[PDB]
């Protein structure tokens, strides 16, 4: 119903409150360690637009085993949002969702 935005440029819509969805046995809305110990919340969602992916998958750190991350960021304003994960073998399911960075995203849940 309701659009998450880009907090950075505001106007932008990434996705939407029913999309949120939660993976294995996980809330949609979570906190996971970073490489070097910060606490990063983040929320699930099968599906966001307006974003461009850099880099390549990598593995290296995943907080999703089975899943490897790209680096997702704003079309418009550049502003880092959050994570592509991709499946790293066929037969799992989904075999792509994101990882969104709550703190970015307005409104802030
Ligand atoms: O599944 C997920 C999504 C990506 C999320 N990452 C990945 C990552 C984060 C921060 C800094 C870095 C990073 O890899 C590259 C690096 C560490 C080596 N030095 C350069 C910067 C970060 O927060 C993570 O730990 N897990
Ligand atoms: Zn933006």
């Amino acid at each position: 119903s309701t659009s998450l935005s880009c907090k950075q440029c505001q106007e932008t819509e990434i996705t939407t409150k029913n999309e949120i969805f939660s993976l294995s046995l996980s809330g949609p809305m979570a906190a996971y360690v970073n490489p070097h110990g910060y606490v990063h919340e983040t929320l699930t969602v099968y599906k966001a637009s307006n974003l461009n992916l850099i880099g390549r998958p990598s593995t290296e750190h995943s907080w999703f085993p089975g899943y490897a991350w790209t680096v997702a960021q704003c079309k418009i304003c550049a502003s880092h949002i959050g994570w592509k994960f991709t499946a790293t073998k066929k037969d799992m399911s989904p075999q792509k969702f994101w990882g969104l960075t709550r703190s970015a995203l307005l409104p802030t849940i």
